[PDB]
């Protein structure tokens, strides 16, 4: 067996995967599977913008864990990388020196580990997304020519669009037969002799944590409350926090109460998606060109983790858009005691979670234009073959070139 390492530092966390294949057929397709991984503790390496040498320093725990999981006689051959995400590209944007010192600090401490070094570099959004659409569409074998002699299967094996939600932005990713309108959105890749031909888009400050702060800015400017957070609970809210992300530009501290007011939740998070203007045929929202949603989907990251909070402990069915949409509302409606009288465990963003679910809900059908039948093929999920689906493994699969061409 070979392996090899990914750290995927995004904006809120970083995280180490190891995966490990065999050594004689590792062109094959899902053969790469994940060995093992850590959470590195603390925040994202943007958030030491400030102090940068404590970026390379947090990564350490994991590092050392990344020595007892590769054997000691593989270390040698074995690349690691460090890729950076919508953290990276923010800060990147707001101050490009602070984000080379970040990135120098992590090569510094990466480079004197006897692993393959080989870089860490921010993704672009679309290599994130394209990313991500790999990985998934790998691990679930939808790369196979399917059928044999002479029954093959007509036409190609469809493959799985891909919905990641982090902390910084979200990418949606597909195979579509629809023309280009937009450069920028367009993606080929060749993989096993095959021409796929895939949409993408990411959109930055359009993350799980970046739309908490903008709802937060929202909330305090319309209504001095907040009506996506449960009634009882209220927090001593800090200005800087809210104010000094580049997602809020365009709006010390303020108490502030949740009242469980579902309608005004839903009014805040849908002013978050301008629908008004479309200069293409047909348009997500932002002006951003998109083709009608088509074939499966797999939804993961903060997608899995807020559908599983309202599956598992609100109990309730999120099968279709509809049952989705009321999953929300009965949510946003509990107050704070009702929500811990269903004793869901020191879940420490608890107040948080109708709004996520909210934003998630508005995202699929106001944004992306989702329904019941199309909706009907998105799953929720977070492994498949036993690996974190996300765009570590893809981008591992392209940088060490196992995915052959032809
Ligand atoms: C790396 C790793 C592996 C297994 C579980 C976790 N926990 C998580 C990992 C991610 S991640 O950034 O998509 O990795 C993530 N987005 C979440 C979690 C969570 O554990 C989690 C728990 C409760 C609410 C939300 C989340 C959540 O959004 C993280
Ligand atoms: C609702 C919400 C809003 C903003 C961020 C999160 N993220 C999280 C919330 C919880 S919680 O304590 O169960 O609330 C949580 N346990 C986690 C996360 C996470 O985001 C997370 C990311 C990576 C690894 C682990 C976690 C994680 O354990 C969840």
């Amino acid at each position: 067996l070979k392996y090899g390492i990914v750290l995927d530092a995004g904006s809120s966390h970083t995280s180490m995967f190891v995966y490990k294949w065999p050594a004689d057929k590792e062109n094959d397709t899902g053969i790469v599977g994940q060995h093992s991984s850590c959470d590195v503790q603390g925040g994202g390496i943007s958030s030491y913008a400030n102090d940068p040498s404590k970026a390379g320093q947090s990564l350490v725990r994991c590092l050392e864990q990344a020595l007892r999981d590769v054997p000691r006689d593989r270390h040698a051959s074995t690349p690691l990388y460090l890729g950076a995400t919508a953290g990276m590209r923010l800060l990147n944007l707001t101050s490009p020196e602070a984000t080379a010192r970040v990135l120098e600090a992590v090569t510094q401490t990466l480079t004197q580990y006897p692993f393959d070094f080989r870089g860490a570099r921010i993704l672009s959004g679309q290599d994130e997304g394209v990313f991500g659409w790999v990985t998934a569409n790998y691990l679930l074998e939808n790369f196979i020519k399917y059928g044999w002699v002479g029954r093959w299967i007509r036409p190609r094996k469809g493959t799985l669009g891909a919905m990641d939600l982090g902390g910084a932005s979200t990418q949606i990713t597909f195979e579509t037969t629809s023309p280009s309108e937009d450069p920028g959105n367009e993606v080929h890749l060749r993989l096993y002799g095959q021409h796929y031909r895939v949409y993408t888009h990411s959109f930055l400050c359009y993350g799980r944590d970046q739309i908490l702060l903008r709802l937060l800015a929202s909330a305090l400017q319309i209504h001095r409350f907040h009506p996506c957070w449960p009634k009882g609970y209220s927090t001593q809210v800090l200005l800087q926090e809210v104010y000094q992300s580049p997602c809020t530009m365009g709006q010390a501290i303020v108490s502030l109460s949740g009242t469980s007011n579902a309608t005004l939740c839903r009014d805040l998070v849908s002013r978050l998606f301008n629908i008004s203007s479309c200069p293409f045929s047909q348009c997500s929202f932002n002006g951003v060109f998109q083709p009608p949603v088509a074939g499966n989907f797999i939804a993961f990251s903060a997608f899995y983790y807020t559908v599983d909070f309202l599956t598992t402990v609100m109990g309730l069915p999120v099968g279709t858009l509809k049952q989705l949409e009321e999953a929300t509302e009965i949510t946003c409606n509990q107050t704070w005691t009702e929500l811990q009288a269903r004793v869901p465990g020191q879940k420490t963003r608890l107040a948080d979670y109708c709004a996520v679910a909210m934003f998630i809900h508005q995202l699929l059908s106001r944004g992306y234009h989702f329904d019941e039948r199309s909706f009907r093929e998105v799953v929720f999920q977070k492994k498949a073959a036993d690996t974190a689906v996300g765009w570590a493994l893809g981008y591992m699969l392209n940088l060490t070139n196992l995915i052959p061409a032809d």
